[PDB]
């Protein structure tokens, strides 16, 4: 099919770009995958460097690639605007790309997923907390927990070094409260979360794996210290999968740095296309 | 602050009409109320005969008034098309009105509600079952359970006398199966259901109230025989409210026939605007 830029998709004061890949083999009622790029990247760049456009020709979903407006290409995952439901930041623009696409293509709103890598993984967690209503499931490749990049001076697209270096450590309860405040009083459904992180990540250090799993455990009321199951060498040698429940699993990749390589077929399974 | 007809809102093979009321006091991130008319009526008729446009000026949400394409003005709540997620029937059309409005007005997709009287209350149950993903909550004014108007010959807009007379009686399990089958395999968010009916209804017999409460009890995993709470004279004298749980309450109006009059302020409370 083709990658098209869309410029009028709804309110977008932070000027995020929107690109979509509409497959040739478009399903009758297509799903949506939102695939969110890393720093120094762009939406078309992530299109070029991820399996989603290929998989969309198999499964017939539309892929949305949001594109950062900021110098350096990171996502704003620090401002109040981006860290609040309807706050008007980058995350709100991404939400609007979703709803534009659902209406324009008759996409199935119950089959909308979000995934990303590095900065886009940070944004994935933020999308899950700020627009939980939009997403059935999410897959995070090497990010930080929602609100870990909080700026204590309301900076937009600010890098939080304390968080990245793994110095921010707290309880499931505290992280859950932080995620909950991104949509205060929301009690509806939330996407099922899958969190990947590598053990030799020297950009977003591995403590962030545990902080993120703590967060979603706290959000879904799972006992962080008592997972349901742990699967060795799953999905492959030196990856370990911890399942806390239907709405949370973490995959820790020993010997892997920034970022954990996208596992496209595994994504299709978690989302439910496969 | 006007009622507008909308003509190109997405796939609409059964040619349902779409009318919307956009209030003057429109909220920044408006909710949506879908208000579904009775037999012999139309969307604009229900606009003229319900409190929702008046209330939209208080609470700032948009109202969508679908309009039956059929002679006699009843809704198709009988065909396989209308009784299946993405089946292409009237229900599918109403779904598309929702998604069009979300995108066009930047409406909040977590704040979308559906309600209706008589034929429109039947369609309300159908919408909850066929497009559960769209709706946070629903209020049913004197309808029949989803799939009670099933046509054994796949008739479109067929009246089922056995159902209307109150002669279709089955279990929570069986009604829940009927509802589940309208979107098979779905296990996400569904609207919180509020069901009104009058004890002396001789159009849609009051057995249908109990069949509907059974249906939603089965769907949500509630014990139909053990509701959480009963409230005398609630919301008013001779009405009684039974709460089965967060996602189901029934309101039986003793001495009221077809239909139970709309309690607009109570709808606001159930929906969460108030
Ligand atoms: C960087 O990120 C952390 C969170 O990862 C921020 O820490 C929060 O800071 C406030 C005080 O400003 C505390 O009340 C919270 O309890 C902290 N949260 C947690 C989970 O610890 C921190 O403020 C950020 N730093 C900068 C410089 O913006
Ligand atoms: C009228 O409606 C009822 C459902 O309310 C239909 O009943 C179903 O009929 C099929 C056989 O066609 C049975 O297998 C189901 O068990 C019945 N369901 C229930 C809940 O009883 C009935 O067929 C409809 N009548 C007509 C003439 O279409
Ligand atoms: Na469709
Ligand atoms: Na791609
Ligand atoms: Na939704
Ligand atoms: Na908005």
């Amino acid at each position: 099919g083709s990658l098209q830029q869309v410029t009028d998709f709804g309110d977008n004061p932070t000027n995020v770009g929107m690109y979509i890949y509409v497959p040739n083999n478009l399903a009758s009622n297509p799903g949506i995958v939102v695939a969110i790029h890393y720093c120094t990247g762009t939406g078309p760049g992530y299109y070029g460097d991820s399996p989603y456009a290929t998989l969309s020709e198999q499964y017939g979903f539309i892929v949305i690639y949001p594109s950062s407006p900021y110098s350096g290409g990171c996502w704003d995952v620090s401002s109040q605007a981006t860290l609040t439901h309807n706050g008007g930041g980058n995350s709100n623009s991404i939400a609007n790309m979703v709803t534009w696409t659902i209406s324009k293509y008759g996409a199935d709103s119950s089959k909308v997923f979000v995934t990303g890598s590095s900065s886009g993984a940070m944004m994935t967690n933020v999308m899950a907390a700020t627009y939980p209503e939009l997403f059935a499931a999410a897959t995070v490749y090497s990010g930080v927990s929602a609100g870990c990049f909080y700026s204590n001076t309301n900076q937009v697209d600010g890098w939080n070094s304390t968080c990245a270096q793994g110095d921010v450590i707290t309880t499931p309860e505290h992280w859950a409260s932080i995620a909950e405040a991104m949509y205060s009083g929301y009690s509806g459904s939330r996407p099922r979360m899958q969190i990947y992180h590598g053990s030799i990540d020297t950009t977003l250090y591995p403590q962030n794996y545990y902080e993120t799993c703590k967060q979603w455990a706290g959000v879904f009321g799972y006992d962080y210290s008592a997972p349901e199951k742990t699967e060795a060498n799953t999905p492959q040698t030196n990856y370990e999968t911890t399942i806390w429940g239907d709405s949370l699993q973490g995959i820790f990749a020993t010997g892997v740095g920034h970022t954990v390589p996208i596992h496209g077929d595994k994504d299709m399974e978690w989302f439910g296309f496969a």
